[PDB]
């Protein structure tokens, strides 16, 4: 505790430097360099404390989170994205701080999301030249997405989180950053039908999305299969009106996909593929023959019983859709 004040200090009065400098723009206004502070190491520890329950209880009555947001909001400002390795390293530090700060805490979600330029600069490091960075903000805004209040929601699409995690999942060389960014879209397509637009205008994005539902995860694990069909199954709304986006899903064997995807032992995969299949089904005669034809019937006729309530409904509402329109080849 009076570590973490010495800590939390020592990056205040840097933020008050800089957000001097920053207003002495209408010589003597000599610009603040992080390197000159430590601020790295103090970041670097805060960071490290953070990951323990028992002292982020004691990072919050410090005001913690607010300081370490206004610490990378400075930093972004001041250099942007040509910025040199020391800053990389900071934000990431920070960023680090900020994810565990912002799990289920209510006060802290609701601080960062009212922080519209530190908002703005955490989109912005989606584009950064280290692809742990952006994993690291992409865990930020997953936190910040996840049960969202309305103005957050708001302040989440305002600011372009959703095109911007688009286009980077598009780009993403690891497992891990994908795993960060689409768990962040899965729970931003969630809140609005414009963010559901918003990812299906991203050139690639449904095709990329249909891929992720085939991802052979290293890890042993179905994070991306989860977060990748969820995202699609929320957007699935909007592609059932789309005839291009539909005929994209069908290019890239997204329907017999979804057939398996009924088989999961994931609840997750089985609710977000009945979910899909229920708005596919609708009013589509050659998606509708093409379901008769792989056997869907019998397999959406499985899960009706179903006590998770999603995969009852949608099954059940897939397999009304079907029945009502049994293609004439079998009549």
């Amino acid at each position: 505790h009076h570590h973490m004040l010495h800590l939390l200090e020592q990056i205040r009065a840097y933020c008050e430097t800089c957000w001097e400098w920053q207003e002495a723009h209408e010589d003597k206004n000599p610009m603040p360099a992080p390197v000159e502070h430590q601020i790295c190491p103090a970041v670097c520890v805060l960071m490290k404390l953070s990951f323990d329950e028992e002292h982020r209880h004691a990072m919050n009555e410090l005001g913690g989170l607010q300081a370490i947001a206004e610490l990378l909001q400075v930093d972004c400002e001041m250099y942007g994205l040509t910025n040199d390795h020391y800053s990389i390293t900071l934000r990431r530090y920070a960023g680090m701080a900020l994810t565990n700060l912002t799990f289920g805490d209510v006060a802290n979600k609701a601080t960062l999301c009212s922080m519209k330029g530190c908002m703005r600069a955490l989109v912005a490091q989606l584009k950064s030249e280290s692809e742990d960075l952006q994993q690291v903000i992409a865990s930020v805004l997953r936190n910040l997405s996840w049960r969202a209040d309305v103005n957050s929601k708001k302040t989440l699409r305002e600011v372009g989180s959703v095109k911007a995690l688009m286009e980077c999942a598009l780009e993403v060389k690891k497992e891990s950053t994908l795993k960060s960014v689409l768990s962040a879209l899965w729970n931003l397509s969630a809140h609005c039908t414009e963010n559901k637009a918003d990812i299906c205008a991203v050139d690639g994005a449904l095709a990329f999305l249909v891929g992720t539902l085939t991802y052979r995860s290293q890890t042993n694990t179905l994070a991306i299969i989860e977060s990748g069909g969820g995202i699609l199954r929320n957007v699935s709304s909007l592609i059932a009106t789309n005839e291009d986006h539909r005929q994209i899903l069908r290019e890239n064997n997204c329907l017999q996909t979804l057939l398996q995807h009924l088989k999961s032992h994931s609840l997750t995969i089985v609710s977000n593929a009945c979910g899909t299949l229920w708005n596919l089904s609708a009013r589509n005669p050659k998606d509708q023959e093409a379901l008769w034809d792989m056997g869907a019937v019998s397999m959406l006729k499985n899960l009706i019983h179903s006590k998770h309530k999603m995969i009852a409904m949608g099954s059940a509402a897939a397999l009304r859709n079907l029945m009502a329109n049994r293609p004439a080849k079998y009549k």
